């Protein structure tokens, strides 16, 4: 059959539960704990769905990550003993990209910008990105195809100016606060644009570019490739601009494995069957499937989504779920009622 | 009842609202009603469920769509056993009000929504088309106010329960001659009032959320709408009581030669032993599982109305489930399509 | 001197106090009481301002309306000893148009759309409109000068469609629910636009056109002339489109009394020195002063402003104040603390 | 008596300072972001018919060119003021300013920065020296129940009771500093969630006063002057705020060369501060009969939205609190510049 329509709704609960678990550790100074509980919650809720999924982006390779590892099967319909309870649509093989705790250190420090996020497409519909750095350009729909990752930041800012009908001084660029971005950040400043430096969480920044109202208009710089594919899935559905280019030269940015070599990384990519390492991927190439789903829920507060709030008698979450199938972007504001709360706030 | 049914109903109310909204201010209340009915029905029939309409547009051989007893959903057909699973094959009863406030839509006025409620078979009081005295109030007031108490005593109780003065209370009442004395009493008590021409469902549920500046609904409305309201209120833990009214001296249906003696007959032949019985919302929505869904057609207290813009549509729905024990506001941008601008709000 | 800068800020308190007073009568079924308290409160608060004001649009003529009548002097600096306790800027003569309770029946019924409103300019800076009907066309800044009040509703909708870059079906026109608008409403429906019929209060409707997010894009039809001037004041500061034209034909619309005639009205209009009654004015003409101020506060909830809320330990109001002098549109969300609230809500 | 319109005119003061500073968001110049805010604030203040003295500001006259301690601001400070100012405008008022609260937040384009000031009659505001200050901020419902001398653990228990919610349902803001290692661990051990900030404890303190911020207390050590400014706001809101001067470099160091506990003790005595270990509540930190507070977001924060530059204008959000009118005002201002074709409702 074809990807189950209700999947795009049911993923709301996946990210909600993952975020709620992770949020209990906000500012607790335990980044691995924040990450691990989100992983367990996401995996648990996904395994209760009537789907036949494979993790193509996750916590690591099979013998590195015990849960949500690359190649892991998730969903009721992956089980030999339960497959007969699944209908043809639910049996459709789908690939899944997960990032249960985007910004583990943001959560640990109780800082803004963290979220629980996943993306889905039919089998083979998501670029199974290796854990390499990725040069990224994110921009709003109005600039899609007009800006380009190969152009300089200055040129892109001028193009954004035209496309968004505002001055460069009236633009805001998000860049990760990293030494590798010193020249890039200086260039953006010299061009006249304002900047928001983030310590982590470039998935939220990228997607923020798509929505007029965030006062964020572009993401520039180098982040992680897997996160890039997840961002691209959202942008593909929203019609936003997103390009990525894999970085494999330790001179530009270091992977952190001693001792990394340009040829070393090159061989691995070749080994993974990646023919063109300098290849630039646009949005539709990183998320190329016929059906693309995206789900996110705020853990801590951010530009796109409110953080998880714990109050007397319940919890409140905010999620964004995007579906190419229904062609919708849904903001879900959920009050989770614990036990007969005497007061329920409208907002 | 399937866990995903509580999410699927989002699309049910969204599509009903969108269709009806296209007729905002067009002065056709039946048209606005009919396209909503059809859209809700069509979207329901795409769902893997075996549903039955227990509250709807009318009886079979009268109302063409969403009539009493109508089977809806995929699993109602033969053989569902082959196409849907045991959870999906479960029999559920459905109460619909596809266009609540048909004149509101026709006039482009606030307060209309597409609404429905669900439970297991037997889980919803299949209210007859009679009037119902209603009392809705916030969870803080649940069990403290009472429908049999006067407006004045209820206001005093509300004052204590909500820790605010009567002057700091707002009561919603339907603008009807039958409420002249009630409205006068509320005014004398010192509470502020919002009079509505139609749509007491939104008013009832608004009592449940702090921030609506609405704290109670009082008066007489339709019984079916009462049940749908009670479904939401039970999930939220809000106060809701209803009492059937069958005395034309108090209020008339419009049926020719309608008599109290006559109404009582009808009620009995319908299987209702005590027509003067007060039901709380747990009794009106008594099923193990209760679901409630609403989407704004025009702007209102709980939800924004439907907006059409260049490149799509935007809706706001409220979905409430006792199974997940959640209240979900769903703000959906319907991209149609490839819009160059997407607003955050 | 020039109109005092602080006057643009002081009028916040004027509309807030008028709206708060009026809101106490929400749903009481007394439209005159709701009107009178707003009138008195606005007047009282204006009389504490260091200004030299004259009412040019108000509740009626002296010897008829007791408060805020035509020609009434308001403000501390209208006193005979003014020069001694007022500075030059405070002594400038300003004309004031008031509508203390816009939508008295809305308040009486506890329905949406009522507000306390006023406009200010230097002496002569506001058209002292007579109490006649006025044909009006309101639209957003993007359509300014493109739509025209003399064009048909059908023509204007096509122009609006082009200007706002959306279809006619994606437009919302507000028209007063009146028998005089039967054909107009039908034409708008035929053209494919959606419609909001209002029972009262076309001031809010006109200004809503200027703000994206209101889902209101045009005001068409006939309303009261004085309300039109007040609306024109706001639209002038906002750059919105607003045209007015006096209507004095009893066959088109009647003022209700008595033995009224076009010829009779024509004489009265000549009597006030209104040469050309059929003259079409835009908002720059209706509010032609060098300085224009506009202030409004919601009484009941509406499209621009939230209504007045009374809660335990205070009151909450939302006002909109627009100044040509500071070139600002200010939404003022005020928590009035009746000491001392144990709980203060952020919103 | 203090002029009523002053409580409104300060909207423009913080707006102009915030707008000027916001132009430097993420531009890596904390000193520039700071300088322009200072200048815009002072320039705007000097257009006001007031008789003001700076009691909290950028530094001593020798060290700071603008908004220095003792500087006179406002039209009615001029020699001929009696001639052009009225009696209320002639009332001597003390002013505390922090034109750029979080200069590095702005330079890095991070959340939490504001332009802010506080006003009272002469002697109405504690003229805090630039020393560190132990602070405890909490909501009105907890006022007088929590206490700065109590441990974080007991205060959290008290907060739980007052705010009717579990300790796990509380969020405490703490500055991310080594001096707070133990304090943070204790809060974590008690079961509360934590938001660590790199700067901007004024915003964190005031956020405690408003339900909806999901922030319930501020604990730890910040700058004393900022504390006084925070107290003015909290005093007007009925929120809890206590401060205690810290002068022992063993706890926290000013960084000045050879600063010693006795050194600071000597300095405080010199300044006329009788008891350096005294605990002040916000009524004591802001003791004036009339208190005014004004803040405008520079970058986005929990309390206020940041400055947005768009095609045809700027948008700011400010909070202005007055004990005189007893009002808390949020001001959302679209600065049109000019003839913008599109004006967003929000
Ligand atoms: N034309 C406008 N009029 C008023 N406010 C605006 C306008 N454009 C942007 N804003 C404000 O700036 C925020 C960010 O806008 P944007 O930078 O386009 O994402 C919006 O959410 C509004 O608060
Ligand atoms: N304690 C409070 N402090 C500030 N504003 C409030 C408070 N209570 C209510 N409000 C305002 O009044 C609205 C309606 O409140 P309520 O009548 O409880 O629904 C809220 O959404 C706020 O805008
Ligand atoms: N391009 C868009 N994307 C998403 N929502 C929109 C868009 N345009 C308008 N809306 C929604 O419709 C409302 C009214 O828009 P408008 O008719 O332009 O005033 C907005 O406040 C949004 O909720
Ligand atoms: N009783 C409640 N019902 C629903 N949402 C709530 C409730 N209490 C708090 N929240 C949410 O949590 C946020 C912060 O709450 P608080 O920690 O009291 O500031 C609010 O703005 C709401 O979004
Ligand atoms: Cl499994
Ligand atoms: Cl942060
Ligand atoms: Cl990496
Ligand atoms: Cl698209
Ligand atoms: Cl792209
Ligand atoms: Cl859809
Ligand atoms: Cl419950
Ligand atoms: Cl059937
Ligand atoms: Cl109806
Ligand atoms: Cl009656
Ligand atoms: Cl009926
Ligand atoms: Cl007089
Ligand atoms: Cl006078
Ligand atoms: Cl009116
Ligand atoms: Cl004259
Ligand atoms: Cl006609
Ligand atoms: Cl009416
Ligand atoms: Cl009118
Ligand atoms: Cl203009
Ligand atoms: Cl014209
Ligand atoms: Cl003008
Ligand atoms: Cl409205
Ligand atoms: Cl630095
Ligand atoms: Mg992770
Ligand atoms: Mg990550
Ligand atoms: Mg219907
Ligand atoms: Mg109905
Ligand atoms: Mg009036
Ligand atoms: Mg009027
Ligand atoms: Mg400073
Ligand atoms: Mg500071």
């Amino acid at each position: 059959g074809s990807v189950d329509s209700t999947l795009g709704l049911e993923i709301i609960e996946v990210v909600e539960q993952a975020a709620i678990a992770s949020a209990k550790w906000m500012g607790k100074g335990e980044k691995n704990t924040a990450d691990q509980v989100a992983v367990e919650a996401m995996r648990e809720r996904m395994n209760k769905i009537h789907m036949r999924g494979r993790i193509v982006i996750g916590e690591g390779e099979r013998d590195d990550a015990p849960m949500l590892y690359i190649g892991e099967e998730v969903g009721i319909c992956t089980r030999e003993d339960a497959k007969s309870f699944c209908n043809p649509d639910e049996l459709v093989e789908i690939d899944i990209a997960v990032d249960p705790c985007e910004g583990t250190n943001l959560v640990a420090y109780g800082q803004n910008g963290s979220m629980a996020v996943l993306a889905i497409s039919e089998k083979g519909g998501l670029f199974a990105a290796p854990d390499f750095y990725m040069k990224k350009l994110a921009a709003p729909p109005a600039a899609k195809g007009h800006v380009d990752i190969d152009k300089s930041a200055t040129e892109n800012l001028k193009i954004l100016s035209d496309c968004l009908n505002r001055s460069i001084e009236e633009l805001v660029v998000v860049v990760m606060d990293r030494p590798r971005h010193k020249e890039l950040i200086q260039e953006i400043r010299n061009a006249g644009a304002r900047v928001r430096l983030i310590s982590d969480g470039d998935v939220s920044a990228a997607i923020s570019c798509a929505f007029s109202g965030t006062n964020i208009h572009a993401l520039m710089g180098i982040g992680a490739a897997p996160e890039g594919v997840i961002s691209a899935a959202a942008m593909r559905c929203l019609g936003g601009h997103f390009q990525g280019q894999l970085i494999y030269d330790p001179e530009v940015v270091k992977t952190g494995l001693i001792g990394e070599s340009r040829e070393g990384n090159l061989e691995r990519l070749a080994s993974m069957g990646i023919k063109n390492p300098d290849q630039v991927y646009n949005c539709e190439e990183l998320a190329c499937g016929e059906t693309v789903l995206f789900a996110a829920c705020g853990i801590t507060p951010g530009t796109l989504m409110e953080g998880v709030r714990f109050f007397h008698g319940g919890v409140r979450t905010q999620s964004l779920v995007i579906s190419s199938q229904s062609s919708t972007a849904r903001f879900v504001d959920t009050v989770h009622m614990k036990e007969s709360p005497k007061v329920i706030q409208l907002h």
